[PDB]
């Protein structure tokens, strides 16, 4: 049974793991790391499925392995958030890209994304 | 007649889908119901002949689509569908604020519309 | 004097539209203009020989938050009376009155700066399930 | 320094308007710009003689949650006080505060990575209602 | 004075055509025009710089029947020269003029109440066979 | 009771105008109006205080062939001498009188199943040539 | 060989039966009749084929059974127009969904129309 | 040249029928002739290479096609009639009054057209 | 007065395009209308509350040879500093200048013997490789 | 009985305008037509009573490559002492020249097999900017 | 290999030769000639080949027959400018229809164009 | 990144062509490509997933077509080239003056495009 990966795992100030997704024919906030996630050089092990929820809704449901389950929730601001299966719910103005390419995606990354200038200082 | 709203519960995550597909006089694609079979009418017959629509206003902002499903269409969306007999004859659709809009741009008037079939995805057994 | 909001409820499905075309300055091409639905009306609105919408109502859009615009306006006494007289919804027309638009909507005002090129007014009417609709 | 929300009642209809102006580096489509008017102000903001506001005013754009992004500003004595000053709803200026994106131009900005190109702040005048609508 | 008719004679397969646009107030769209073809001219109709059709040309819409309109106009006198010095048809033009239109053209006259928004001129080319069709 | 044509020389151009407004249920796309120039008038009609026009005036669509429509009605005395005495051709309005629809016109009267939801009668002015045209 | 069907059979002030044809991808006055025509509960005895007859023209050609063409005669307001073998002529206006939808009909049905306040008042 | 008008006629109910459909730069549909047999044209031929049309207004409301048909087509036509040989090189139709709305509209200006086969009916053969 | 060249260096691909949309007297239809790129700048442009081009900007279309013209214009003072403000390039605007129009684009002016019906602004955005065309 | 090439320069920008206009017989989408300027004068070109244009100027529109059409022409003394007194330019019309068309304008040409069907001469005045372009 | 026939073969105030390429779904200056071209009654011995060159431009090869390059160049005003294998090169405006036709020729032929009234003339 | 001007050496006479075809919001024919051999991509996969293309004006009067192609479509445009490896994974190509023109009408706003295989002319063998 797949468990909603919250808002509360996105922390302002600190930096985020950036999912992005490439629609066949879309950035989305992941999770709030305390350090950039690296794996080693020239190496995927979670699975996306773009799912329909609503007339102008989608969910992306996740299935990570338990190396990437727990390299995330050693990374994590928020305590120990990753679980195996999961959803995000986007919101209307998120899900359009995902309806007009009826769920089928081209390719899918998680990259980190620095702070800016107040960072250090949103933090407190 | 009562008109009965198509609710997003209709949309059920991991299962095939039916995708209404309007274009104005621009584009609107809409997940019109979750289905666990695809859907494909008799020899060469067309979803128009049983399917009526109607685009208006429901305030200074947003728009329903309005529709009349006739009755060998609303047998056949009813077996079909994951959600318990959800279509009835007179129903609407609430579109988006964006949807809404490119609407009352087009002044409510549809050039054309279908229903297609959309298939599942990876994990869509799983999370059923 | 007092602005009163010309809300929602003037909108009836099944029942003909009285729209406001408006034309902002900028924009990209003149496929760029907001409709508003202004007022469901039992009939089409005509004016005079020779008048049109602007002889008769004065508008002003001004922002109500960080992405919410308001348009404001004035209508002259014989469009206030005959817009009542139209109205499906009861005699709902003041003469000092605002609409609301939402966020979608005010993202065209606000990135013109509020600044209105022209507008205008349209009759639509109802489609093939209009008539039942209102029942 | 914990931020402060600047929230909508500090936009008053009817009074002149102070907009914050963003662009991104990419993560928008071709003709979407990010206009967010930010103070309803009594009379316009003029900065001291060759002053460019990044001086007295800082941002920082960071995601919220998988949807929502806000905008946090920090903004020097100067400004703070000229602009509390010039403020039609009372004092609502502090030193730390942060601004809620839409859902919309959370989006944009979340496409966009954070990634600001430039931003700016400018007087928009009132229409031909204002002093009306103000009262 | 006497309004004489601008009979169908006076248009001449095979010429280009001086079109008359017409938009009512009203109406659905910036789609919904009236186009009447007006007068087969031997070369576009251009005007002296900074005029436009309505600097020399009052036009009236009036009912002449249940389903049928008439256009009068009254023509200035340098217009009316220019025009029966382009005219294909020998000096058709008169000060004081009406056109017929049809059931199907007067249709959008009448649902407008006669009330014009504004008028324009258009010049149309010949197609590929209009030599062959004047011959 | 045999029905007279109110024919189409009741019409005078130049004059003001009553203009008959049919909408039926449905039988009609939906910017499709049925507006019918009905009577010129040398001035205005107004009825008495708070009165119904159907008190004084009753309707009644049906087909007269398989393709062709006439619209049949019953007026009341005070109503008949008041439009004899507005009118501009000399009384021509009897207490039980038809008017054809054209073609296109009983098409809608045919898909609708002669289906009346109401009906008006309004004045409509006269154009800048007015005066002239009559003349 | 098929004979017109002609508009006198319409008669102003009697109720009207309506042919009423749905094209694939259209309402005709078709007899004025005395009273109501009804078919036993749970009861087609009549052809139609809409054809071209022009640029913008088309009709509608009848074939109508012994049965329906005695009914028929018998509710008809005018004296025994109806024959087996019959055509009514559309005009401009009426045949443009027959030509839209290149003749191809969905389906056909005939219905019973009322009469208005001042009916009986007209026929005489 | 002499544009002779192809008139009614050549309409003959219970046949098949070619129809010539127009777009605006909206779409026209007129029943251009009835036919004994359809049209089928040589591997990969197109009509456009054998037929010109020219919309031309013929007075202040009503509109003509005119057009020239080259000879394979006159040919291929006058066997196909129905009605005894009507096409000739030069010709024209008058579009009704809609119709010419729409062109008067479009400033003449057609984007495509084209023949099109179109069956008989039930009662066909009957009515022949 | 000098009238100095608008040169084509005060386009640069990468940034928003402020376009003059120009709509000749004359023509086919309203989809004729000519675009001019006329500079590009660092954000939109914005007037003043019911100000449009024509309040701060007079342009003359005039022959320059047997098929080329060129668009002369007077700039208003508050347009000329808005522009040079805006400008990616540097401060090129003048009070008097010209646009050299290529053979493509003189032919619309010329055949409509350089009438200009009406003008007004357009803001156009960057596509999404933007900020790399840039760099 | 060389022909000498009509340049360019003697179009001045500022002052009024002699525009060439040629129609050929097809060779021409419906909507082309040749308007060529073709000599900037200080005041109109006025004909003497009813002399048409063909009795004092010849033309011969003739190939100069696979690409490229010259119009070649013969003027009149009357005409050229005309021109040349009306000229701003000094002096530049003699008996025998050419005018180059563009390369658009030379598949025009060529595509009507060179065939004229008629031309003509008219004047075109100065735009606002006129007096003040001249200087 | 295939040589340029140059716009030199051009000479004003003589009668043209015009290639003509009607396109599927463009008249173009060829040779000034000293008299016209007859072929004997009811009688190609050229090839056409239009190729793309650039961007918006477009060239056409000739291959031309031992008999007609000598009528052709016998009648030339220019002196024997035609070869056995030859190119024009056209301008962008003359290479539209070519290249949204994507060079396919329906058919072409070759016209004699007359001078006009002031011909002789422009020849001295 | 430095954009690379697609020049018209790339278009070799005598070979099959890729032509590029845009459609704004009328509709442009490029020839984009001289190569020795059609080209057509793995299963149902799709052009525009590996072609970005971004219309900005370059004057008051030209405008410049903007691209970036992705790797995998780079190396095929390479091998299949006539000229010596010329695609470059930033480029722009020039568009003419009436090119120019509908793409500044159409605010530099594209519908679609495409890359179109276009065979060879009767002496294109001949001409290589
Ligand atoms: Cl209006
Ligand atoms: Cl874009
Ligand atoms: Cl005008
Ligand atoms: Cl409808
Ligand atoms: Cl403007
Ligand atoms: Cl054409």
């Amino acid at each position: 049974s797949y468990v909603e990966l919250k808002d509360k795992v996105i922390v302002p100030g600190w930096p985020t793991l950036m999912l992005e997704i490439d629609f066949v024919g879309l950035n989305i906030p992941f999770l709030s790391v305390k350090e950039p996630l690296q794996l080693p050089r020239e190496k995927d092990y979670f699975t996306i499925d773009v799912e329909p929820a609503g007339h102008s809704l989608v969910n992306i449901y996740f299935q990570i392995d338990d190396f990437l389950l727990l390299t995330l929730n050693s990374l994590s601001v928020y305590k120990d958030p990753i679980r195996k299966y999961m959803f995000l719910r986007l919101n209307k103005e998120q899900s359009k890209w995902a309806i007009n390419a009826a769920f089928n995606v081209f390719s899918y990354r998680l990259r980190n994304i620095g702070v800016g200038p107040l960072g250090p200082d949103i933090r407190s």
